[PDB]
């Protein structure tokens, strides 16, 4: 929905991370739902937005 973003960030929170990939990436339905549970049981539970959001959101298929 924003095209390009261009949101490299070092390690975001996860609620930051939900509303910054929700401006990232497409949302259709609420993918934020995967990406969310699999970010509060990530290691820290601040990570690099892209790689966890996007890999749980595509590898979750809640999309």
């Amino acid at each position: 929905g924003s095209h390009m973003a261009s949101t490299g960030e070092n390690v975001i929170s996860v609620a930051e991370l939900i509303n910054a990939m929700k401006q990232v990436k497409h949302i259709p339905e609420s993918k934020l739902t995967s990406l969310a549970a699999a970010l509060a049981e990530a290691k820290d539970g601040k990570v690099n937005i892209d790689d966890l959001v996007k890999v749980i959101e595509l590898v979750d298929k809640e999309d």
